[PDB]
């Protein structure tokens, strides 16, 4: 949650959002096979990421379990875990296929893996 992180949000391909979550995701294959997180924050920092993204016409999409799973499993400048690739790649496909405001609700097409979930859950 830095000015240095906030300066990177203009380079995002998408913000996955939804106590508030926002993760700014980039796909740049000359650097990494998997998308990577270039900004992330919760609550107010999440809304500052969103406001910058909207200023720069960067798609913001609501998929709450994906937003949370990315945030919990991916540090800044790190690739998302392999278990989230297909879900993020399908969000990216939708973003890239948009034609030339609340976030766009996108249904997930499969579950988020158990091992990337239950971050706040009290196990017995």
């Amino acid at each position: 949650a830095q000015r240095r992180m906030m300066a990177e949000v203009p380079n995002a391909d998408v913000i996955v959002v939804n106590e508030h979550y926002a993760v700014a995701v980039k796909y740049d294959v000359k650097r990494s096979a998997a998308p990577f997180v270039i900004a992330k924050g919760v609550d107010d920092v999440a809304f500052k990421i969103r406001e910058v993204a909207r200023e720069y016409n960067i798609a913001i999409v609501s998929a709450p379990p994906l937003a949370r799973a990315i945030y919990h499993t991916t540090k800044l400048d790190q690739q998302i875990p392999e278990g989230l690739f297909t879900a993020v790649a399908q969000v990216l496909a939708y973003v890239f296929q948009l034609r030339q405001r609340k976030p766009i609700p996108i249904p997930l097409n499969q579950p988020i893996p158990d091992d990337l979930k239950y971050h706040h859950h009290h196990h017995h």
